[PDB]
């Protein structure tokens, strides 16, 4: 199985998923000085008022909150996107210590963690079929820095003890993902990929400029999770991030400055 260790981590993924060495892999370093301000980009429209979270689970590579995406309830549009994308899940990537954890970097800076709110293009009817298309998914990426607590994250942090090992899950209703957003929706965008196997090149990335702050106690709880299933050797779930990949011919566009 793929993972993040020395023997099954990012440098090994290309042997099962050759698109790892593709032309539009993610994440990337965002060079804020070469990114092109595009005055034609729209404001992002984040419409999460009717979101319905359902469950939270530890899948062995992160923890994920899944939403009811069977109706048009929590949708992303505007910005660089054509059409309408529906929120299906969010998850995080984070480090073994505060100076690393994010997948995207900004001028080579790593953040403590990165939140991925994952949406699929409604013209493809559902998430799996969307992941097979070059404009199938839109992932809103938000950086986490350690400082003051994010009140809206606490409901997530407080349930993680119940999903410590791979395969555990719990009901998780009435979680409002609006409480995980920073004030500004200024963003960078570029065409890329899933950052884990199968690494499909199906993602329009929209990475917010403004990080959210979370507390040390909040991120500490992420680090208590385990990659392993209950009954296997204990390997804390930390450093579940893919390093920056070559930008190749791509431009990163900015909605601002
Ligand atoms: C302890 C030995 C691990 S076996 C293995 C592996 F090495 C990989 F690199 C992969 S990969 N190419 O998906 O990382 C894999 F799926 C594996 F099962
Ligand atoms: C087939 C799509 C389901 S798999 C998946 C995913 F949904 C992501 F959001 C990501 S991410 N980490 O790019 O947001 C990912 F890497 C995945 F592999
Ligand atoms: C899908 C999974 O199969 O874990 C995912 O990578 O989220
Ligand atoms: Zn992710």
């Amino acid at each position: 199985h793929w993972g993040y260790g020395k023997h099954n981590g990012p440098e090994h993924w290309h042997k099962d998923f050759p698109i790892a060495k593709g032309e539009r892999q993610s994440p990337v370093d965002i060079d804020t000085h070469t990114a092109k301000y595009d005055p034609s980009l729209k404001p992002l429209s984040v419409s999460y008022d009717q979101a319905t979270s359902l469950r939270i689970l530890n899948n062995g590579h992160s923890f994920k909150v899944e939403f009811d995406d069977s109706q048009d309830k929590a949708v992303l549009k505007g910005g660089p996107l054509d059409g309408t994308y529906r929120l299906t899940q969010f998850h995080f990537h984070w480090g073994s210590l505060d100076g690393q954890g994010s997948e995207h970097t900004v001028d080579k800076k790593k953040y403590a963690a990165e939140l991925h709110l994952v949406h699929w293009n409604t013209k493809y009817g559902d998430a799996g079929k969307a992941s097979q298309q070059p404009d199938g998914l839109a992932v809103l990426g938000i950086f986490l820095k350690v400082g003051s607590a994010k009140p809206g994250l606490q409901k997530v942090v407080d349930v993680l003890d119940s999903i410590k090992t791979k395969g555990k899950s719990a009901d998780f209703t009435n979680f409002d993902p609006r409480g995980l957003l920073p004030e500004s929706l200024d963003y960078w965008t570029y065409p890329g990929s899933l950052t884990t196997p199968p690494l499909n090149e199906c993602v329009t990335w929209i990475v917010l400029k403004e990080p959210i702050s979370v507390s040390s106690e909040q991120v500490l709880k992420f680090r208590k999770l385990n990659f392993n299933g209950e009954g296997e050797p204990e390997e804390l779930m930390v450093d579940n991030w893919r390093p920056a990949q070559p930008l190749k011919n791509r431009q990163i566009k900015a909605s601002f400055k």
